């Protein structure tokens, strides 16, 4: 029907107007970001819409942003928008609420620390040298490379080991179970039609958990589920034994299974995705490339091999980083639900209103960023940084439910990056798509993969 | 989704184009009549839409119209739209299907035949008096009459007698358990919020049905299920005996009583509704009530008792009651289901379509009627009636499957009008809306119900 479509209407929110059952889902015909952007210039700061007969109310104010991310995430804002349906990965740190989430991001919190993040770098980079041979190999028979899958088996091989001990050239063995299964896990499009229809017949998520139906594929998550049985463990460096250690408040096992789901993705395909973006970035950018190459040589004098103190202090590869996740950050949205009723900054916000914060739009808003359509990376450096809200710019989200990831994902990244261009130079094949253009879809994605030139240095 | 919606696409026919999920049925928001003449004029003799996902096409050919109702009627077009929940119901004639609907088809057709219809005016016309003897007392202390009070209790009586021995002044008499139930029976909407969500999600019907939830409000159905209970019986001229008779491919007894409610209905809801907007014409049209006054005087000396014969007789009677229902059909849209792939006169029709034959749009279309808003009885006279397309009016359906009450119908309502106009004049009261409005609902029934001032002769 119609029941909350006179929400926004009361509060005196603007916004499109709503349909029945529909609400204005049908605005997402060419994505979120750009249904964002569209409601942000024509709305201003504050605008309200309707996914089926949800709430959302969207925010771009810096301190309103603050308020809800940082100040009242533990009283007010502790959840994200519930999802469904998920079996036992309920149970995950990225689904959990309240005081499971608060548990298991306690226990969880010391994995990801520059002291574990430092032992994981002899690691992390013998399998920089393996991307490098298997590019070098692709780049003598000089014909373009798709780097989502170069990236792709790099990003899986790096979490493989760091979490499980276990090593694979994904590349050359895409018939390994353990890299098939994995690879299945990839991120939800949010327009596709199971979830156009689960959001327009919220109603029917029981119906689907009752009939043990997941969006996380079967197959795929009961191999990871016991996969771990005889791997955890023969009874050091692993984000598994970093989670075995704290079971025997303390983590169960289905638990467990759960949060190396999570991880295992986000270090998958969230890595990849970006990395793919820079290399482009990088190739439509002869001058940020060479530059990038000359602070790389420059700080690691013929090839060194990087450390994790010396990925640290490349400046300008910072800049690069932070600069393609402003133009492509994997999120697009933040959000979180209103457990309860709330005043924040002014304005009132009744209980179980979804209040999303559109990253995308803010991060190429005219207002807080010049020519923000430009890949500038020197908006990133010492000069101008200070300049940049906090709030505005938020690739890893803000608040105590930020991303737990970010230190390893960008450490991650950068050795990729240092490894790969101290040996090669990227540029446009025939088949690159200038400018890239963003998948339609749900997905910060391109529609046509990136497909570079490898020339070898 | 959207599957169904490339249906009227593939066959090449005209049509509004569908939203997913929706099909077209935001285009109700003024009512199935105004739809339909809307999209006949826009689109001509046939087009397609969506209820929901239900593809609907829409004819108003009058060859095409017979070929649907009639020729293919026993061996594609047997069945109305499915229509649900409906517990027991589904016993009903009007909701039955295929062989079982034949079956009771048989077992009824002989209740309706002029000889039993013959007898059965002793009976309808002692109440004939009472709405008199009522209608005068309303009619001395002179103020306005709510119409479809007073027909409505006739009606009510003239079927709880003709079919189950019931006598019950039911106008001074809202509180006998009989009365009351009964008024509860009345006709469904199907733009109301219930009925709009379950042609959105029909996959929920059988989530309803097993929950015994159904459109029947149930306190009303087991009333009347095992009323007949000591009244069939204490072990002549009435339905039920009529049916019970059938009994001892004969008659089972849960049947039966979905037959009583079926009729109870019929002859209660809309033969007051037409008798209110008779009255209306008639009111709005003095020449026309003097007119028939001068017939009804003539056939029947000094206010002599209507009879069988006497009835049938008056020609200009059956010219009002006609003319009334050429402009408030209260069918407003004929249809039937194709169980099977079909080609009708040059067109395709795939199994699972509805077609559609919009009444109400053709009993005003300025083809086939000159100055078709207009109340103008003449229409019907011997002269021109020959005239009229008989595929073109059809205010009690057509073929094996019409209005098994027709003639019970027809003859119910003259003979209240006889008795009626007999005594009284009736003529607009203040309050009269005029020119009427139809409810923008799912119902051809006055918006605003119809007052009139009643004059004793
Ligand atoms: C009500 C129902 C119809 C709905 N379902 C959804 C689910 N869909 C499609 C989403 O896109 N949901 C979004 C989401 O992914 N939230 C997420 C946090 C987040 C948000 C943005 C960017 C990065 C991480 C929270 C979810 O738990 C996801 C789900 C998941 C798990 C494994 C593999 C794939 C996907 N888990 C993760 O965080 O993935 C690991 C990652 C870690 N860091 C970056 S990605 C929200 C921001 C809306 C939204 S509404
Ligand atoms: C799929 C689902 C969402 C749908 N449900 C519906 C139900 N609704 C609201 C309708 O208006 N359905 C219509 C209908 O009433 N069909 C009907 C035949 C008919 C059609 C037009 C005019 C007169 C009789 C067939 C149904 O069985 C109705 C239902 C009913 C029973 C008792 C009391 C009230 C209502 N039974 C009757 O015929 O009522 C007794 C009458 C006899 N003569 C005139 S009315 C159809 C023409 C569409 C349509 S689609
Ligand atoms: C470039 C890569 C990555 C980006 C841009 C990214 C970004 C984000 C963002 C925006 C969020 C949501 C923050 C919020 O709601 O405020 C998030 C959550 C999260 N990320 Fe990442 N992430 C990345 C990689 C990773 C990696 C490698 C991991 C490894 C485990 C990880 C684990 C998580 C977890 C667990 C959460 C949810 C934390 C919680 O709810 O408490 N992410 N990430
Ligand atoms: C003025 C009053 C009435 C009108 C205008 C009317 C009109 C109609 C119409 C248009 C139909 C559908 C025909 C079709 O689909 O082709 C119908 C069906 C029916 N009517 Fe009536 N009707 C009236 C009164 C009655 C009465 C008093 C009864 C008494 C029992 C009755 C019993 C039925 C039945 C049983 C059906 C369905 C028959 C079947 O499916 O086989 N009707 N009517």
């Amino acid at each position: 029907g119609t029941h909350s479509h006179g929400l926004f209407k009361k509060l005196g929110i603007p916004g499109p107007t709503p349909l029945p059952f529909l609400g204005n889902i049908l605005s997402y015909h060419k994505g979120f970001a750009m249904f964002d952007m569209e409601m942000h210039k024509k709305y201003g700061k504050v605008w309200g819409f309707y996914d089926g007969q949800q709430p959302v109310l969207a925010i771009t104010d810096p301190d309103m942003i603050k308020t809800v991310l940082v100040k009242e995430a533990y009283s007010v804002f502790t959840n994200r928008r519930p999802f469904g349906p998920v079996g036992f990965m309920k149970s995950a740190i990225s689904i959990a609420e309240d005081e499971e989430w608060k548990r298991l991001r306690s226990l969880l919190s010391p994995t990801f620390t520059s002291g574990k993040l430092k032992e994981m770098v002899p690691i992390i980079a013998q399998y920089g040298d393996v991307l490098v041979r298997n590019l070098r190999r692709e780049a003598e028979t000089g014909k373009p490379v798709t780097l989502k899958d170069v990236f792709g088996a790099y990003s899986m091989d790096v979490i493989t080991s760091t979490s499980f001990g276990v090593n694979i050239d994904s590349l050359n063995n895409p018939q390994d179970p353990f890299v098939e299964n994995t690879k299945k896990l990839l991120r939800f499009d949010f327009l596709d039609p199971f979830f156009l229809s689960i959001t327009v017949f919220p109603f029917l998520i029981p119906i689907l958990e009752v009939l043990n139906i997941t969006v996380f594929p079967r197959e795929v998550t009961n191999f990871l589920r016991k996969s771990v049985k005889r791997m955890k463990e023969s009874r050091r460096v692993d984000f598994l034994q970093l989670m075995i250690d704290s079971q025997n408040k303390a983590l169960s096992d289905l638990e467990l299974v759960a949060q190396s789901i999570i991880f295992i993705f986000a270090g998958y395909e969230t890595t990849s995705s970006v990395l793919s973006f820079i290399m482009y970035e990088l190739a439509t950018h002869p001058d940020v490339q060479q530059k990038l190459q000359e602070e790389i040589d420059a700080v690691l004098p013929n090839k060194a091999p990087p450390t994790y103190d010396t990925v640290l202090q490349m400046e300008y590869l910072d800049m690069v980083v932070n600069e393609t996740l402003r133009l492509f950050p994997i999120a697009m949205r933040l959000e979180r639900v209103a457990k309860k009723d709330v005043e924040i900054n002014g304005m009132f916000i009744p209980k179980g209103v979804v209040v999303m914060i559109p990253s995308y739009a803010l991060h190429r808003d005219p207002k807080y960023w010049t020519e923000p359509e430009k890949f500038l990376p020197e908006r990133f450096s010492k000069k101008n940084k200070d300049n940049i809200d906090p709030y505005i710019y938020t690739p890893f989200g803000s608040g105590p439910r930020n991303c737990i990831g970010m230190r390893f994902a960008l450490m991650n990244m950068k050795l990729a990056l240092i490894r790969v261009l101290q040996n090669f130079s990227f540029k446009p094949s025939k088949e690159t798509q200038i400018p890239l253009k963003l998948s339609l879809g749900g997905l910060l994605q391109p529609e046509k993969p990136v497909v570079l030139k490898v020339e070898s240095r």
